[PDB]
């Protein structure tokens, strides 16, 4: 596994995929149900705004940040990636909306949906014809 391009992972394959293949994952704090299950796994780790590399090497972002900054920080890295859409719901954003505003980054990435069948739908937008 090396590709980039949408998926529709799960919160464990994300991990695992992370984990395998060194690349960063950013992770929106607010939702605190992704925090408590990652939290369990990687305990020794305080969460932090920002980079923290244990174990995974995460990203962990406050979703009052505009997706275009956020995005930003990402592309300043220029770090590969795998997560879910970064202004989707993270954002209260549509899927069309968080596909073309995740357009502005410049960084190598995997992204994911809820199912299999928005999967054509959200990269329908990256290609945006």
């Amino acid at each position: 596994g090396s590709h980039m391009g949408t998926v529709s992972w799960n919160l464990r394959e994300m991990l695992a995929h992370a984990e395998e293949t060194r690349k960063l994952m950013p992770i929106c704090m607010d939702v605190r149900a992704i925090m408590a299950t990652i939290q369990r796994k990687y305990k020794g780790i305080k969460i932090q705004e920002g980079i923290v590399d244990y174990g995974v090497r995460f990203f962990f972002y406050t979703s009052k940040e505009p997706v275009a900054s956020i995005i930003t920080k990402l592309n300043s890295l220029n770090e590969p990636l795998v997560t879910m859409p970064i202004g989707y719901v993270t954002h209260g954003f549509n899927l069309e909306e968080a596909a073309r505003c995740m357009r502005s980054l410049k960084a190598p990435a995997v992204v994911s949906v809820s199912s299999p069948d928005a999967v054509t739908t959200y990269n329908g937008y990256l290609t945006s014809s």
